[PDB]
């Protein structure tokens, strides 16, 4: 069969166990993620312009009754109903907040002649319909300033739903951001972008239908809307440690946290409301140190001394914590509370993980020996929704010894793939394999199941018995899944064996604020060796526009640029503004009808360029994961 | 048994092949090696003031014939034999290097009144032995300056070997650094200490003989010598992209290259011998993005690019290149040559590695696909005796993606020692296991071997049988092995298994160098949450000499401190001078004379200061690798 079976009798005991574990009798974030509504509008269906729909709520209706399904988690079933709490609520005097309009959640401050917005959501459609719910209830007002809290696209994305450049220009609006946003909002997502993006299809479980066996929740929020991705550049920048700005009346402290969940990213402090806003420091969950679909590890040291740093300067004072996902938390003991036990996570976390790993457990074992305190693991925002301690603690792990166990029968590793038929035939075949497996899944063993049986996939991708079986165990263990990202991949996992891959199939703001040079890293990333082998090949660019210089050179098999630097022995020099070059990779306009416009100028060979642009190559999206590439 | 065994047949195929596939015609290496020969003493005997031997080359005597062993790679025992080729050189007019004193060079540059030298070894009796042997040849001069190229011990390790702090508080010795330098000389090293050191003693074959089926190099030296690690530091610090400066007449051009082979490091440019110093960014190996002992990952896009960079300022008009590890090129096509294939080399690792990624490929399967072109692949400076393409390729995967590879079979493994027992059942019983692993031995497929056997050995650690058949399995493994780190580890791994782990079982510089916050980091670390479990107390501790206050918090099973904060509600105020708290730790005093010297004061609560450290754990050395925790 191909289609989810009901939740086993082993399953079923692990959700029971669950509610024996953590504490279900408090239910204050039931009342928190309530306080203060203005208005839930009945459905919630917003559209793209070009008729898609991005965003939905309405598929989420079979959680409104609170009824635990046991293919759910009971604590993940609990965050999920209340990341279902959407519309527009009120913080504080003159602070509100659209949340469920997107994954994040889009801030509206009262100035004395209009709006001052923190974040922006994903998408402009998504950021237009959440101050158009702001304008009903509250009165039209104009947005005199946008603040990015950090570089992440659920933040900066919806940004032209909100403002226009035009505006930006004349002054009439602000964008205010911590430095080294630019860089950050691009970066990270570039170089191993289609591998990213093809992984986070398991992560958000984007082919599974929103349902009980499906997708329920993502954690600090219900999912992500789809739609273009805008983005503006910042007009100021919040430099050093932080700053103090009045901004139409209304005073702000910025409390700058680099390198924690992203590299640009600060806190709000609101002196007047003592309104503390954690940017994405603190949220209702355990957070990412390592992001499933693939990233560079985050620093959870640093991570726990900044919210120290915050605990120390405004959590004394506050009256109010708040934050760009999930809802807030009012009065001064809980806010020292909360802030002191998430402190204290990332830091457990982070020393807990280096004193077993100094005691010698690798990053094969350290998820199976750590485990948080009661004091830590008896809180719901602790909770690995969005994060796990399980995947954070490798994380750790990888991110000071790295990703070998220092055992050196795996140091040089045949490819999966390569030892399956082995394994399979010490096992005594398929049909032997299977048998044992059957029984083994029998008791529940669901963790065992999956690591065998995926042996048998990779031996035999034809094999639907195992990969039936393999999909069973799979699913049970996303069924018994407390964190969100877990769930959905293996459900997605479950979903490419029983049916297969997919075989049927902008951002012109984000190319334009990515730096040339990362431009250039990319197109040399997308080299084919084949095509390249032998040839040697410069290239002055000049980019006037923007005033700088670079020096191409393909030499061994290897594309480099140099910033600033150029050479009089090129083959060829290429003049080109670096507006009209992107214009150019976004396909929206053509290189002969450049050359026309004088708009690209070459002189030396004319062919180097053409030739260097032909030897770039393409990546396919739908890459196999849960078998060897077909 | 427990001996080393011969090389198989197909071992002795598998040398055979590297001496087919590798330039062995090309020997300019072994006249470079020898070039500029001053003296080469007819033994090395280095010893240390306690008694010890510092230093070793007798055992090296095997190699010195150049017969070849099958029990070493033909290409590993090529490097091995050129990093025999020790003593005193002359790079250029007026430049020396004495090699082979230790792992890394140290090199003596004429001043007008003195010497300036670069590095300083390891230890102490290793640089005052290198002093000795240039006084000897050259006459003997004063030292003026020294120079750390970069941040590891290798190189600044041995600096009290050849100036005192008395002479650096004079102003008669200068010692000049890259910016960065004091943080990355200790950091790194620090956390996960322990983890590295003992996962180390692999690494480097601590516990093998020197000999055929033994340790025969260390890639970039010999090994590393034992002694004291001392430690000055910078009077003078190199800022931004670099400076030139006149030392002693001689004019140096300093080009930093932060977040290469070191966080802080520099190139180092003669423009009067026209001589150009690579520190470690281009030795005569492919070196380490992920060093196997354990560490952070080294950023390879940024290192081709610094050498891009040194190559357009500097090859140019080289005559000679030279580094801080190996012998040196001359003339100026070669340095060129050299400059881009290395460029080349660890841009290619960065691009490729990425572009299979983007294409699929994981972190399980990219070693075994990635391949360098021919232009790379056949020149010795690129060969993996250091590094490996093979592991500096999963280390950039490892970097952009992290440790786990998207399929959710892997994504919650049990420890190998939970699952090992089920795969030894389904395989048919250990003797069924063994039975068909022999065979598979027989045919010489030691990489499935190892990675099968290892699961007996986890199962059942005191079956002899399995642990000496995967111990002659590794054994093979380390005797065809390129890479020196490989080959130690392979064999230690033997080792280990075949006679069981050791069971008879300062650096007062390094400490003094240590920040206060990482070292309060250190102490969280050896936290024993079990002891800290339901504990709360705080500390203001201040250290007058270095006027830092911390506030030291302990909460929820975690240990914070801050910098620069003080609690008026700490329930103990404690001030000590920092150098002071070094020598309690250092156990270089005791806590109960600091206070009758009036050394430690104490204001509040007296205890808490001790009932902290009470709770502080301590790490075993020798921790289990091969099997599982005994
Ligand atoms: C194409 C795969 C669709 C999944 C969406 C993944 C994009 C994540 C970016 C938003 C989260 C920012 O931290
Ligand atoms: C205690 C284990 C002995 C092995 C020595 C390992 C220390 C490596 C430091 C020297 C290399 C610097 O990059
Ligand atoms: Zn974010
Ligand atoms: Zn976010
Ligand atoms: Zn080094
Ligand atoms: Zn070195």
């Amino acid at each position: 069969t191909t289609a989810p079976k009901p939740p086993s009798a082993f399953t079923v005991e692990a959700q029971r166990r669950v509610e024996a574990e953590l504490p279900f009798a408090d239910r204050a974030d039931f009342e928190r993620a309530d306080r203060g509504l203005i208005r839930r509008p009945e459905r919630l269906l917003i559209r793209n312009p070009d008729g898609s729909v991005a965003w939905q709520l309405g598929g989420y209706d079979f959680l409104l009754d609170g009824k635990p399904r046991d293919s759910i988690n009971p604590s993940l079933q609990r965050q999920a109903l209340l990341n279902l709490k959407y519309g527009l609520f009120e913080v504080a005097e003159g602070i509100y907040q659209v949340r469920g309009f997107d994954l994040a959640n889009i801030t509206f401050i009262r100035g004395d002649s209009g709006w001052i917005v923190v974040d922006t959501l994903t998408t402009p459609a998504t950021a237009r319909a959440a101050y158009e719910l702001v304008s009903r209830e509250l009165g039209e007002r104009p947005i005199r300033t946008v603040i990015y809290s950090h570089a992440h696209a659920d933040h900066f994305g919806g940004v032209r739903g909100l403002v226009e450049p035009q505006q930006v220009a004349s002054g009439a609006v602000q964008i205010i951001a911590p430095a080294g946003f630019m860089e950050a909002a691009i970066k990270e997502n570039v170089l191993a972008g289609n591998a990213m993006m093809r992984r986070a299809t398991y992560q958000y479980g984007t082919q599974l239908p929103k349902g009980p066996q499906g997708q329920v929740d993502m954690a600090i929020g219900k999912g992500l809307a789809r739609g273009p991705l805008s983005l503006l550049a910042p007009t100021r920048l919040i430099e050093g440690e932080g700053e103090d700005l009045v901004l139409d009346g209304v005073p702000f402290t910025f409390q700058n946290t680099p390198g924690t969940e992203s590299p640009a990213e600060m806190n709000i402090w609101l002196p007047r409301q003592k309104a503390l806003l954690m940017a994405e420091n603190v949220v209702g969950t355990l957070h990412n140190l390592y992001t499933l679909r693939g990233a560079e590890v985050r620093d959870a040291l640093g991570w726990s001394k900044y919210i120290n740093q915050a605990l120390h300067r405004f959590g004394r004072q506050a009256e109010v914590m708040f934050a760009v996902h999930n809802w807030p938390r009012w009065g001064n003991a809980e806010i020292v509370e909360v802030l002191e036990k998430q402190r204290d996570l990332y830091g457990y976390l982070h020393d807990q993980t280096l004193h077993l790993a100094n005691q010698g457990v690798t990053i094969g074992q350290v998820h199976n020996r750590l485990r948080l305190p009661p004091s830590l693991d008896q809180e719901w925002y602790d909770r690995g929704y969005h994060g796990s301690v399980s995947h954070n603690a490798r994380a750790v792990l990888n991110r000071y010894l790295g990703y070998y166990d220092g055992n050196p029968a795996t140091l040089d590793p045949l490819s999966p793939e390569d030892s399956a038929g082995r394994y399979v035939e010490y096992m005594g075949g398929a049909e032997r394999l299977l048998e044992q497996a059957r029984a083994s899944y029998a008791r529940g063993e669901y963790r065992w199941v999956v690591e065998v049986v995926n042996r048998l996939v990779f031996a035999e991708p034809d094999n639907r018995a195992a990969r039936e079986l393999q999909a069973d165990a799979l699913e049970q263990l996303g069924y018994q899944a407390e964190n969100a990202g877990w769930r959905n991949s293996y459900l997605s996992a479950a979903y490419e064996l029983r049916h297969g891959v997919p075989r049927d199939q902008g951002s012109a703001d984000a190319l334009a604020a990515m730096d040339t040079g990362l431009l250039f890293d990319y197109l040399g990333v997308r080299l084919d060796a084949g095509a390249a082998e032998g040839k040697a090949l410069s290239i002055n660019l000049r980019l006037p526009d923007i005033g700088e210089n670079y020096l191409l050179e393909l030499k061994n098999s290897h594309l480099n640029n140099l910033r600033g630097v150029q050479s009089e022995d090129a083959g060829q020099t290429v003049s080109i503004d670096r507006a009209d070059l992107n214009r150019l990779l976004l396909k929206e306009v053509s290189a002969v009808r450049l050359v026309f416009e004088g708009k690209l100028k070459s002189s030396g060979n004319p062919l180097l360029l053409g030739q260097l642009f032909g030897m770039l190559g393409d990546f396919d999206f739908w890459f196999d994961i849960v078998t060897p590439a077909a």
